[PDB]
């Protein structure tokens, strides 16, 4: 069965709620495994304690830069940025979980959660999961964003894999 991972989100250190995701390991196993392992921290690094540095209401929440906290860092579990695995899945609406990148074949650890349909990203960003529980928490997060993406308050307080 496809894995499920959770993030416990905090705003300025205060608990907000939990978001869980189904990872589409049946369709993008390499990309799903990267996100899964970064969520459990089992390789010795990952998402716990990192922030969502760019949140644009009506578009997306972006995070996963656990090394520089601003969109310039992050790394995959593969010792280098990795390839676009496939583009089977499309950006169909809110809740889609997709990889951030800076060009072809440059996936690291950064990802975004869509809060709208973003079809112009189809074929350019690898979709690999979707929000299962807590879309309402993603909507709460979105309120702390702004047009230029800066957040009005600061995190993934805990994360891991659910049965």
């Amino acid at each position: 069965v496809n894995p499920t991972v959770f993030f416990d989100i905090a705003v300025d250190g205060e608990p907000l709620g939990r978001v869980s995701f189904e990872l589409f390991a049946d369709k993008v196993p390499k990309t799903a495994e990267n996100f899964r392992a970064l969520s459990t921290g089992e390789k010795g690094f990952g998402y716990k304690g990192s922030c969502f540095h760019r949140i644009i209401p009506g578009f997306m929440c972006q995070g996963g830069d656990f090394t520089r906290h601003n969109g310039t860092g992050g790394k995959s579990i593969y010792g280098e940025k990795f390839e676009d695995e496939n583009f089977i899945l499309k950006h169909t609406g809110p809740g889609i979980l997709s990889m951030a990148n800076a060009g072809p074949n440059t996936n690291g650890s950064q990802f975004f959660i869509c809060t709208a349909k973003t079809e112009w990203l189809d074929g350019k960003h690898v979709v690999f999961g979707k929000v299962k529980e807590g879309m309402n928490i993603v909507e709460a997060m979105e309120r702390f964003g702004s047009r230029n993406g800066k957040t009005s308050k600061k995190t993934i307080a805990d994360c891991g894999q659910l049965e």
